[PDB]
């Protein structure tokens, strides 16, 4: 079932995660999509200089993360999305897109 | 409950991560562990000088893998682990280990 993992890596203005992270709560359409499993938004430890987020993304394929970026719903995710080159008041100083295939997964 | 996330970032030989992931399939008990959620064993794509594998593991609390890392099941499933200097046939060149707090998860 969980074969691929997409991972959105967000560096952030120090001290502006938890705002960011409040903001998955809300869903936006990507539950509707079979080939979606799940998602865990993580913040990393001992980060200096900026915010490190995270957004993992469990897919049953890569075709299913590849429709999903295409789709109305990651539009509607993102409708009000922007970065600080876009906005000067966004925390988002830089994104990174990194994927992978999941070779292994057990969830107790 | 999934509060916490350790990852142990695996850099090995090109062509080995199968032969390695495989290896996951085999539990030594961190099943048995209260704090333990779940494990995603992942290989990053489109890495050209070496393959990358990570070990992704959510627990309850940080105090929950802490306690693993000292445990003995750490140790049944280390044991027989080495890095390429300890044993120059091993394709483990270098490892990272990174930690976060989970602040948002969903399971489909
Ligand atoms: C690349 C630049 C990106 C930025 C700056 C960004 C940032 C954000 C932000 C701030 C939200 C919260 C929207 C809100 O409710 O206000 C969001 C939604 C979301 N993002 Fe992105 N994101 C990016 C791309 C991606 C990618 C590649 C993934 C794939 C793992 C991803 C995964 C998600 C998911 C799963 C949601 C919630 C979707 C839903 O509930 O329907 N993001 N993103
Ligand atoms: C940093 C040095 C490490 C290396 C080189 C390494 C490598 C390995 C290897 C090759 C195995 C498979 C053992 C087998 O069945 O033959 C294994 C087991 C495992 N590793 Fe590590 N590992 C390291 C540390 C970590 C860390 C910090 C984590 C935390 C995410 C981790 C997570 C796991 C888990 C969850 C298992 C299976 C445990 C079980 O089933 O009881 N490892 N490791």
């Amino acid at each position: 079932t969980m074969k691929f993992m997409a991972e959105a890596r967000l560096t952030l203005t120090k001290g502006t995660a938890k705002d960011i992270i409040e903001r998955f709560y809300t869903r936006h359409g990507i539950e509707t999509l079979e080939g979606f499993d799940g998602m865990f938004v993580t913040q990393t430890l001992e980060q200096e200089d900026f915010d490190e987020v995270k957004i993992l993304t469990v897919w049953k394929s890569k075709q299913a993360f590849t429709d999903w970026l295409k789709s109305d719903v990651f539009k509607a995710a993102h409708k009000h999305v922007r970065s600080k080159n876009e906005d000067e008041s966004s925390p988002i100083i830089n994104n990174k897109v990194i994927t992978y295939d999941i070779g292994y997964s057990y969830m107790k």
